[PDB]
């Protein structure tokens, strides 16, 4: 039989320090390609072996396809083949639209629901999964309106985190490392961060946020370790919420929720499947 393996590279969506993400067709049909740089072939190697170890299908998880190593005259090329979402990122997303309640709560519950499958550990199934990198850059809005979470390279099953989102047990060393429940709780405080991303989105009379990420008025862009402890640590800051929320009861419930992903004992925080059950409860 004929494999075929040609993809077609259309356009690059994605440039940074991890290498390209591509635009790509294979027999017709979109696909995004992630081409690595030497400087985080590790993050090839990690998603590629928990794929190896369990093939996750979620509608909340960017859908793998494939894993490439190809031989050069002197390198080696690591490609990593998904599902390409046309709409981008739930970053990109936020920063020129707008959202209704229907919207933001679903938005925020497809997030949890894919969270929560990342973290269960299923019988007879799949091991636990912290991701250990959660932030809205690494969110995809499907066209259905719900999004999936992307980049495993990371993972953890039962480079560091992007700062501005590390929890405050990482930023004071204090996390248990061998406690895979520590490795969830680091997750609950980003998916937090990223609900009040979201929330600062969606419109109640007349009123909305403009896009910010978290911290954009305490710490500078590409803030070091330093700065992002001394916000959360040694301060113990925590985003703004603004009046405007406390008229609006989704708002007003979102608040509540990001609260309660940002206590400064992990083991206070909510579980992601205890988030869902709740986000089910508001309207
Ligand atoms: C090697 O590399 C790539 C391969 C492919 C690809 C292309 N055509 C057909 C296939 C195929 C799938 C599955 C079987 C099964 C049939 C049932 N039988 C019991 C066992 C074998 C055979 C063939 C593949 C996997 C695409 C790629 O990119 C999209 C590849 O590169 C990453
Ligand atoms: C990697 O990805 C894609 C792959 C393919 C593809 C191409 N040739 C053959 C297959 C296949 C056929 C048959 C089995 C068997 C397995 C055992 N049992 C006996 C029943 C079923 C498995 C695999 C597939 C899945 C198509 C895709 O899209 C249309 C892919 O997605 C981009
Ligand atoms: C986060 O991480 C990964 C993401 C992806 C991925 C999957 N679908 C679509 C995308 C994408 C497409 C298009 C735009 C732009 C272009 C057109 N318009 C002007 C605005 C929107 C942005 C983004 C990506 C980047 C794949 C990955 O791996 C292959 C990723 O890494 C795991």
């Amino acid at each position: 039989r004929t494999v075929a393996r040609d993809i077609t590279l259309l356009e690059c969506v994605g440039k940074g320090r991890y290498g390209e993400v591509w635009r790509g067709s294979w027999q017709g049909e979109n696909v995004a390609v992630k081409i690595f740089s030497s400087r985080d072939e590790k993050s090839w190697f990690r998603e590629t072996e928990l794929y190896n170890t369990v093939m996750l299908r979620h509608e909340n998880i960017l859908g793998f396809i494939a894993s490439d190593m190809t031989s050069r005259h002197s390198s080696t090329q690591l490609w990593l083949i998904t599902h390409y979402h046309e709409m981008g990122s739930l970053y990109d997303y936020l920063q020129l639209t707008t959202l209704d309640t229907v919207s933001c709560l679903r938005i925020v519950l497809s997030i949890a629901s894919g969270l929560a499958h990342l973290h269960i550990e299923i019988f007879g199934g799949k091991p636990a999964i912290a991701h250990r990198d959660l932030k809205s850059k690494n969110i995809l809005v499907k066209k259905n309106g719900q999004c999936c979470i992307a980049d495993l390279g990371l993972a953890v099953m039962h480079r560091v985190g992007t700062k501005r989102y590390m929890a405050p047990e990482v930023l004071d060393e204090t996390i248990q490392v061998d406690c895979f429940d520590s490795y969830k709780r680091v997750d609950i405080w980003a998916f937090g961060l990223v609900l009040w991303e979201v929330a600062r989105r969606m419109v109640s009379n007349g009123i909305v946020e403009d896009y910010k990420p978290p911290f954009y008025d305490v710490v500078p862009n590409d803030p070091s370790f330093e700065d992002m402890r001394k916000v959360v640590c040694v301060d113990q800051q925590r985003p703004n919420i603004p009046n405007r929320w406390f008229s609006d009861p989704t708002l007003t419930s979102l608040a509540k929720l990001m609260k309660e992903c940002w206590y400064q004992n992990p083991s206070a925080r909510l579980t992601a499947l205890r988030i869902k059950k709740t986000l089910t409860k508001i309207d």
